[PDB]
């Protein structure tokens, strides 16, 4: 198989995936979309991880195919942070997501979806279908891997379980395991998607009812600790929404704009993905198996560059200096400065990209 | 004549209709109160003890006939204890609109059905009033001081600032002088996921059969996690599993059963409506509306008080203790409190907390 025209979406299909529980998921598709020019050695290649609610629109403009822009617009191209002038950035639909590759959405062989028959998926084996499907392509080494969150635990387990077929890794806003604060949460979002009475046990798809109730609360709950507590208060206070009364059916400003948030989720993602891909984040864990996260992160030769964000709620900063202090590729930790919590690997574009500048030197 | 219950027994005060801060009127307003120790010559030894959002006069004690659990500062008020018997009146109420004794949305309004949607929303003011009120009911115009934590603490604060002339000293614990975005945001979610139960039924759900479990349980858990450290879970829980259950096979975490445990602790002792109610005054606190902001107003009250907050408070974050310790004139500085419970060390660190009650009280003598 051959990579999709440069911006163009595309499907590679890498057969049956036996996952890590033992469970075997068949005609496996995965959606992915590149940015640059694959080298003659086939040596270039830059995979960039996607966060949980992320698709392989890492950048471009909205439009037809693409609702929103990419999550990191700006971040191939000529002189950016990934220069596809000399890079190829390979970025694809995360197993089991909603945006071309399979997940609880897509149809099984008895020509219906998936739904509650889909099996519980892992980090690592959203990165054995990543691997797979880059080996579809002819590629079995990749320059580098970069990666926030999700994708951050994504670009750990393919540089702890791959070591090889990687150069270096960028391990942005993530931790070595999941933490109770993340599972508490998280699980309690999936439990606000399987509360809603459309939920109908994961197999609502094609018949007209979803939970988008259930959806919006867990994406409001996300969201909040997504962003840094003193950002949101500078910025919307207990202000109302422009002249409304929150004591007579008015809203706050805060409560407005998490509205909005949730609203934009509902338009373009599913509940089932949701509630499958929050499921692995609560899996992760780079020890089991490994004799423990200090073992595996301690045998891993693969030079990585680890940021954190001061003002994260979700992802503390002791996580990084965790992962950073135990791998011995990385240096150090490398702080970026933010105001705006987890969010803040999205939002400070000059400080990641240096990161990014500096993973590039180390594939080099 | 109304009078103080006997001590360990609770009493029900009718304050007679009260007029809202928005307008309304709430008719036939009953508020339920606790004491703990006497009465001194002049009446002036009333120590108002004030609950948080789920909280309720038991203020201490243990569990009996009519209190399920302990009381959630056991061992504050008493012999010797942070607010000594031997020489203060320990005197706790139901906040209005609560399920736990005082009028609220459970309650049976004249048409003989339960208030329901037709509670009106009430802000911390509106508490305060109806607390003020009982005690002019019995006969007490004049408290020694007042002290709460949270949702506790903003009544706390809207009494010295509303009455500073009728309270000597305050205790402000992990409360800040207006409710932040971060507060407002999780906590109008929480209301969300109330009113998005099917069982809900606008409010109107008392006496059907039905109640929104499904959506108060999430309220909870969400609203238990902003109550904790970061730390002090990862440590306690981390990712390990519950049992031998395996969430590969749709088992639970350690910490999602916790979160799940908590939630129906709560769904067997509280009303959903008095939930939906007492949260939204949260949302509407705000010391400064009407007094020309929150720095005028607390520039302007003189009472004494005592501000406290939790290190690890991750809901009313120190830096809100700060500025309310930094706007009040009465207040000498901030005293930090280290915990690594979150915002519930103001619950849990009884000796750190019994001191600045120790404090608190102290100015109450000095200023009698
Ligand atoms: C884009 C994002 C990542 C960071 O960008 P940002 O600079 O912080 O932007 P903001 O969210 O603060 O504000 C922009 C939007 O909020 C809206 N908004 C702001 N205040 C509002 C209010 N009071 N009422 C309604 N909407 C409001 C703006 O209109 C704008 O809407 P738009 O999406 O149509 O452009 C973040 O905003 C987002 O959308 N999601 C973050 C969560 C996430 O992606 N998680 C997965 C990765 S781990
Ligand atoms: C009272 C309170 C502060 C207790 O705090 P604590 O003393 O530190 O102890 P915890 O509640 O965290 O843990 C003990 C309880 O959790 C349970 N528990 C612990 N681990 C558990 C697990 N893995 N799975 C299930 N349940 C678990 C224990 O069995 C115990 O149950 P119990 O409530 O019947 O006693 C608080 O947890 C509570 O129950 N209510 C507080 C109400 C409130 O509103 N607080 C904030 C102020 S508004």
């Amino acid at each position: 198989q051959t990579l999709p025209a440069e911006g163009e979406i595309g499907l590679i299909d890498v057969g049956s995936l036996q996952l890590e529980s033992g469970a075997v998921i068949d005609d496996v598709c995965i959606a992915v979309q590149r940015w640059g020019k694959l080298s003659p050695a086939r040596d270039n290649v830059v995979v960039v991880l996607h966060a949980l609610t992320g698709d392989s629109h890492i950048t471009g403009p909205a439009g037809p195919g693409h609702p929103t822009p990419g999550w990191w617009d700006g971040v191939a191209g000529p002189g950016a942070p990934i220069d596809t002038t000399r890079w190829c950035a390979v970025a694809t639909n995360v197993l089991g997501g909603c945006r071309g590759s399979t997940g609880p959405s897509s149809l099984a062989r008895d020509g219906k979806p998936w739904g509650s028959r889909f099996p519980l998926i892992s980090i690592r084996d959203q990165v054995q279908a990543d691997v797979a499907a880059l080996a579809a392509l002819g590629i079995t080494e990749v320059a580098a891997v970069v990666g926030g969150s999700m994708g951050g635990a994504r670009a750990l387990e393919w540089v702890v379980g791959y070591p090889d077929r990687v150069r270096a890794g960028l391990l942005l806003a993530v931790g070595a395991r999941a933490t109770a604060d993340q599972i508490g949460t998280q699980t309690t979002q999936i439990a606000a998607i399987k509360a809603d009475p459309d939920w109908q046990s994961g197999d609502y798809h094609e018949t007209g009812r979803a939970p988008d109730a259930g959806l919006r609360l867990a994406r409001r709950f996300a969201h909040l600790t997504y962003r840094g507590e003193i950002e949101l208060d500078t910025r919307f206070a207990n202000h109302n929404q422009g002249n409304e009364d929150p004591t007579a059916g008015g809203r706050y400003a805060v409560q407005s704009y998490l509205e909005h948030q949730g609203d934009k989720l509902l338009s373009r993602f599913d509940a089932g993905s949701y509630v499958i891909l929050t499921e692995a984040l609560n899996s992760h864990d780079v020890g089991r198996g490994r004799g423990g996260v200090s073992a595996a992160l301690r045998a891993c030769p693969v030079p990585v560059v680890v940021g954190g964000i001061t003002s994260d709620r979700l992802y503390p900063l002791r996580l990084q200096q965790e992962l950073a202090d135990l791998l011995p590729g990385c240096a150090g930790l490398r702080v970026v400065e933010s105001v705006y919590g987890h969010d803040g690997f999205l939002v400070e574009t000059e400080a990641v990209g240096e990161l990014i500048r500096q993973t590039l030197g180390l594939a080099d």
